[PDB]
């Protein structure tokens, strides 16, 4: 739970998704109102249409990628 396991939010993207198919599935999974709401908000510009496959697909790569080099560090160093 403190964890919060992102990789439900990734999973979802079955075509039709909407703040409410990802948001009330979220809610079960213990996650934070500020997480939630982010989360939703980068893959959803205006959260009023149904998020399609290439940009559901498109932002899924980039924020995987972006979260393991932002978690895996370029050194021990600073």
């Amino acid at each position: 739970n403190t964890v919060d396991d992102i990789s439900e939010s990734l999973r979802q993207g079955g075509g039709k998704l909407n703040f409410d198919e990802l948001r009330q599935d979220l809610k079960g999974k213990g996650h934070t109102d500020a997480e939630i709401e982010a989360i939703f908000t980068k893959y959803d510009q205006d959260g009023d249409q149904e998020l399609t496959e290439h940009e559901h697909q498109q932002m899924r790569d980039d924020l995987e990628k972006e979260r393991e080099d932002l978690d895996l560090d370029h050194s021990s160093l600073p």
